[PDB]
């Protein structure tokens, strides 16, 4: 099966790409696997495949770290993400994001039910497994539990059956047959959970599938609209109907080639201790445990020689930057355009810890609007900060056509030089805030409200008559013929 | 003579360091010299020495570009600056800045008058030179003149004789015997000029010396206090009295080994067209010419085979970043400490286009102050933004002890994650602003007032009981023995 449709094939692809290190000697899931993966992510090294994990038994499990992290070279920097999507390994971020958005103006392609698949090769009933006995990793030394779930897909369905959501939300082992995790607004797992809670009759049927089709884990990480079934979006994106098999103990459907599947329920009444966890912004607050959602596991099914993907998240650069930030930016770009805003491109700079999004403006269209900075900033911020796709983002930076938003150096240059602090900014205190940013949940103000800003790095004439400067750089401050002469004589003269 | 005391020896040092490219074929001062230098600065390449400049005659002049720019390797990144100061080429920014501050608690060492020096080897009187005939460079294609003065030292003295100031301020050729340039508040050349204007009796005696002792051009670029004669500060810093010779046509004193010396007057009454110029923030606004100060040149003296240093300034990284920003940061650090603020380190991130300064706080001392963010931010901003050393800086970022302010990635991480927009910031609208930043002089508000901010990236407990997190990074999230094992097995396992 193709790499984008089958996680086991994706691992093969990374090998072929010389983007995998297989470690066949014993590695401890207590910190060691995650420490190696952390170093990989901080250095953009090859993805680690831990084939000999201390405590692996009943055939559960090997670990792949850094599945969505960056490669060292500029030419294939985003190659691991490209391999989730059937794209060439040299694909740009713009091409990746365009692929992820493509299904938003296509009919869904619903999944196809098949009678079995690799994920049924082995099973353990509720007398046979113990989650505390599996080689679940301790990812950061101060974590409040062993985080089994960092790169699987939670599957829940609305009570009426009309929306089945696929998403990534963290979860850790509670005891032999339960997990605790985050289920928080405005996320779709929360929205669905609230539907079940209001009905009040039963716990939520649930499954958690690890090592799903790579195209599916990408949509799982993206804030596509409310009420949209990810399976149909991924079908449209890939041009093919995804093959799903029914769970054994409930009527949910999981990808046929899933590495590992947990079946059970998400409680509408029970909670348990969850966290702390070393998170996307680069921090852990030791001891900050709070009550989280509680999951009961009834059954495990899995492939022969199952592989568990793992994100060792924190400081730059890992899946929480490359996927959470970029995919939110993509959805924001679309949102803006659908609201008649002249936004061509959006990206969450990694340098901002993916807390900013830079919005590139078609300034010809802006000029025709005959507006001002104050008005335009307010409009943009009301659209984005009142929408779920804006949830994680606390600063929007508006830039004109000369800036490549996918280049952090250029966004930083424009922000620092074109946006006057205070005057060229609008603060938003009555919007939903993202509590995981330290200055929110551990800060001086309300954890869940405010702390957002639109920073206008458009210069005045960009609203009126057009750009009135040239950059003082090699590109813009010298005529073409001179530039080319310099380049052509560069190494002759003695330069590198 | 040592490299730090003699510009001709400094050029030799760069050669020996394999940090110089000598170009002996003809190079045009109309854009070509500056284009090559621009590319050098954008790539951190070796400094260019143009030995065969089209239009060089009466022995005037060769050009050295990029005298204070960065080298490619991390180990000697600041080596060119180190060579201005007798420091090892691996010197850190902290050691450079400490050397530049060292004279601030030493007695001055006044200069020594000597009867002649290399700068007297040749002369041209006012019937023999024509500034329009010299190979003065056109540095950026849209510049409003040929900027002769980008790395020389203006020398002016108070009417009472008690303060002689050395500083860099730009100037361009007006006609055969005049320059125009910037003379603006709160700069010391302006302060002195105002003294002469109030006396109202004569033009200001002036000299402009190019290719001065490297230690002298560094102090020329630093905002040491009002009323302090740079020659005595540089004497103290270097531990030696600088050797000066009297001008021929006035009673000012210039470094004995100066490459080129202009003698004349700065008018107290006349102005002429000046600019535009491709400036430190990365911009030129074509056509933005304004009236500037006017200089009359009466005499030129110069060394055999004179070399003119040139800054081809603009986008990162050149002398306007490495020297203006870092040296202002140094002076700010001292200022803060002298005002009883618990600041250990300061640096202007290059990523901010040197418009920010990050201030590292001794948080043990902060805790003893039993204060709050609001109070502390106001205190810091009142001290810095009301002082000349703060003039160029529009954002101060307060960070705790874990952050290395000389590492832009780390400052950006702390700013983005620890400072809540609005709430954790104090805006300053009634302070002097820096008009050359585009969002000031070409922005939406007053060019000369306001637009400043203190951004507090201290977390709440840093004021009270101490840091309450660990980073989610390899360094902080894993025990020492594990880290060392990982490192020791890194290349064995198959990583880079
Ligand atoms: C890629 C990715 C996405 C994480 C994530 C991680 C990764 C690796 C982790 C597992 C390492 C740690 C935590 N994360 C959470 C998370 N969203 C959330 O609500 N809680 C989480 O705990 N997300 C983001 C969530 O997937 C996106 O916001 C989706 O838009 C959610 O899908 P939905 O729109 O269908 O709700
Ligand atoms: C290194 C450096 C410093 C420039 C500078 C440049 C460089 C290369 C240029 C030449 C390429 C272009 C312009 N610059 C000006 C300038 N200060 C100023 O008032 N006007 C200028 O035009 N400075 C900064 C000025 O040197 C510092 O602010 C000093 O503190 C001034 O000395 P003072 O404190 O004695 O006034
Ligand atoms: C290396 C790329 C690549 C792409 C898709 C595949 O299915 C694959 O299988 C080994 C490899
Ligand atoms: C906890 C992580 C996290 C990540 C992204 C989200 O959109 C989110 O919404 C509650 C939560
Ligand atoms: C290479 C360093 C260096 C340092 C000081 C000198 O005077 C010098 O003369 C050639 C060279
Ligand atoms: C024009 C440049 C410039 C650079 C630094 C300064 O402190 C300054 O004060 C007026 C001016
Ligand atoms: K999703
Ligand atoms: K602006
Ligand atoms: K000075
Ligand atoms: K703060
Ligand atoms: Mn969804
Ligand atoms: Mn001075």
């Amino acid at each position: 099966q193709p790499a984008h449709l089958c996680f086991r094939s994706f691992v093969e692809a990374l090998k072929v790409d010389n983007d995998l290190v297989e470690i066949n000697t014993p590695i401890d899931p207590n910190l060691e696997a995650a420490a190696i993966t952390r170093r990989v992510c901080e250095t953009n090294d090859k993805a680690p495949l831990f084939n000999n994990l201390i405590g692996m038994k009943n055939g559960l499990f090997r670990i792949l770290g850094a599945p969505g992290s960056l490669r060292k070279s500029s030419a294939d920097r985003y190659g691991r993400l490209a391999r989730h999507l059937a794209l060439p390994p040299t694909a740009s971020m713009r091409e990746i994001l365009d692929k992820m958005l493509s299904a938003s103006d296509m009919p869904p392609i619903p999944p196809t039910i098949v009678p079995t698949g690799p994920c049924k090769e082995n099973s353990l009933d509720d007398s046979e497994f113990d989650l505390t006995e599996l080689p679940v990793p301790l990812i950061h030394k101060s974590d409040g539990g062993k985080y089994i779930q960092t790169y699987g897909m939670h599957i829940v369905q609305s009570p009426d059956g009309t929306w089945t959501n696929w998403s990534i939300a963290r979860a850790m082992v509670h005891d032999k047959n339960h997990l605790t995790g985050l289920v928080i607004p405005p996320q779709h797992i929360w929205q669905i959970h609230q539907m079940w809670k209001k009905e009040g009759r039963s716990d939520v049927p649930w499954a958690l599938a690890f090592g799903v089709p790579p195209a599916a884990i990408m949509a799982s990480s993206m804030p596509i609209p409310d009420g949209v079934t990810e399976a149909g979006y991924v079908g449209a994106m890939t041009g093919s109907s995804l093959e799903l098999v029914k769970c054994d103990t409930n009527d949910l459907y999981v990808p046929a080639t899933s590495e590992i599947v947990l079946e059970g329920t998400l409680s509408i009444s029970e909670t348990g201790p969850e966290g702390p966890f070393g998170e996307m912004h680069g921090y852990i607050f030791p001891g900050d445990t709070h009550l989280g959602a509680k999951y009961k596991v009834n059954r495990i099914t899995y492939r022969n020689n199952a592989i568990m993907p793992m994100s060792s998240c924190g400081r730059l650069t890992d899946e929480t930057h490359t996927m959470i930030g970029s995919l939110a930016a993509a959805e924001i770009r679309k949102l803006c355009q659908q609201n008649d805003l002249p936004i061509t491109d959006a990206f969450a700079p990694f340098e901002s810890q993916v807390t900013w999004v830079a919005l590139r403006v078609d300034t010809e269209k802006l000029r025709a609007m005959k507006t001002t900075s104050e008005g335009f900033r307010k409009r943009v911020g009301d659209v984005v900060f009142n929408h779920k796709a804006g949830y994680t983002i606390h600063r929007l930076v508006l830039v004109g056509d000369d800036i490549d938003v996918y280049e952090g150096k250029d966004v930083l240059w424009a922000f620092s030089t074109r946006c006057r602090p205070g005057m060229d900014e609008t603060l938003f205190e009555d919007v939903r805030g993202f509590p995981l940013i330290p200055y929110m949940g551990h800060g001086n103000g309300p954890a869940h409200r405010g702390g957002k800003v639109v920073s206008d790095a458009l210069m005045p004439t960009e609203y009126t008559t057009g750009r009135n400067w040239e950059a003082a750089d090699f590109n813009q401050s010298y005529p073409e013929d001179l530039k080319q002469k310099v380049l052509d004589n560069w190494t002759k003269m003695g330069f590198s």
